[PDB]
């Protein structure tokens, strides 16, 4: 209770930015995660010995992948970490409390493929789950560990407020589903511009949570250019992995997973750029304004992609 976790100065400082990066060192990453509850949610949120144990699990069941691992689960958590703390009074108790979890667990388990890989390979997890495959797999997971024993991090809510925050995990984790980010984005657009956006309508408030998921899982556009760049590899690593088991089943992959293809990717980036991230912070700069440093951080690495096409790197 009165076990405060303090961090370097440099971290300290740095962490409240938008565009940290959590660093190298693996064994740390769970004192920021529980340093970023405590002053995001409160010491009192969380029992510290629960927390801790559903944290260390939670490590556990995220594989050795390129991208969608540990690291990628600690980064999501912090993005929405920055965003509550530049939000302050928006967002409800369980809210807090909710999305830092869901965005922790929202890649549990991943594999290194997406849906459509799943759908082509026949997989099982797409005979139980036809829409949103993984991401409803990531949930089921989150769920499971929950319910391991002395791992119910949510034992004091009531059964009402228990549902709640299951139900904000829920919709958070599904919304990481970028399939689904297109029509999400496209219907927060029209309710700003038309003035009918509401936050007291729990319909919207899923919508904006829902844009706040995608917003932290891309948060990798949003960094300084040497760690965009680097993290670039890295998620290109799973693609050309995917298009090599693509090829293995028969189909010729879209570009973009094409390991041959590494000239077209500079542009690939771009379309991306325009495409899902620029539209992605704008939308969630214009509902939260004081989010606008990820617009800004996204835009500085459209620029250093142009770049890269004009050889000047
Ligand atoms: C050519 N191209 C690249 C794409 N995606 C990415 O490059 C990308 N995706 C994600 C996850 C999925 C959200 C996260 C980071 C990414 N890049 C990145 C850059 N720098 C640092 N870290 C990460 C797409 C794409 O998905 N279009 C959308 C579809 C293909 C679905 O239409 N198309
Ligand atoms: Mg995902
Ligand atoms: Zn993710």
């Amino acid at each position: 209770g009165l076990m405060q976790f303090t961090l370097p100065v440099r971290l300290c400082k740095e962490i409240e930015l938008f565009h940290f990066d959590i660093g190298p060192f693996e064994n740390m990453w769970p004192g920021i995660f529980v340093y970023m509850v405590h002053r995001s949610c409160g010491t009192s949120c969380f029992e510290l010995e629960k927390l801790c144990r559903f944290i260390m699990s939670v490590k556990k069941n995220y594989r050795r992948v390129p991208y969608h691992n540990w690291k990628h689960a600690v980064t999501v958590a912090h993005c929405m970490y920055a965003i509550l703390q530049n939000n302050h009074t928006l967002f409800t108790d369980l809210e807090r409390k909710g999305l830092l979890i869901a965005c922790l667990c929202h890649d549990l388990d991943h594999r290194g493929f997406s849906n459509s890989y799943l759908q082509k390979f026949d997989h099982p997890l797409a005979a139980l789950y036809s829409t949103s495959t993984m991401e409803q797999h990531h949930f089921s997971q989150t769920v499971s560990i929950l319910q391991l024993e002395g791992h119910n991090i949510f034992s004091t809510l009531s059964s009402s407020e228990y549902e709640q925050v299951l139900e904000i995990i829920r919709k958070a984790i599904i919304a990481t589903d970028l399939a689904l980010y297109f029509g999400n984005r496209k219907q927060l657009e029209e309710m700003y511009q038309t003035g009918s956006l509401n936050l007291n309508n729990q319909s919207h408030r899923d919508r904006v949570i829902g844009l706040m998921m995608t917003a932290c899982d891309l948060c990798s556009v949003t960094k300084l250019w040497p760690v965009t760049k680097l993290t670039a590899n890295d998620i290109y690593a799973e693609f050309w992995a995917e298009g090599d088991e693509m090829k293995k089943l028969g189909i010729q992959p879209i570009p973009m997973m094409d390991r041959d293809k590494k000239d077209e990717v500079p542009q690939g980036q771009l379309g991306f750029y325009n495409a899902v991230a620029i539209p992605c912070y704008t939308t969630l700069t214009q509902i939260l304004p004081p989010t606008e440093p990820l617009l800004k951080a996204c835009r500085d690495n459209l620029s250093q992609w142009e770049k890269v096409i004009r050889g000047e790197e």
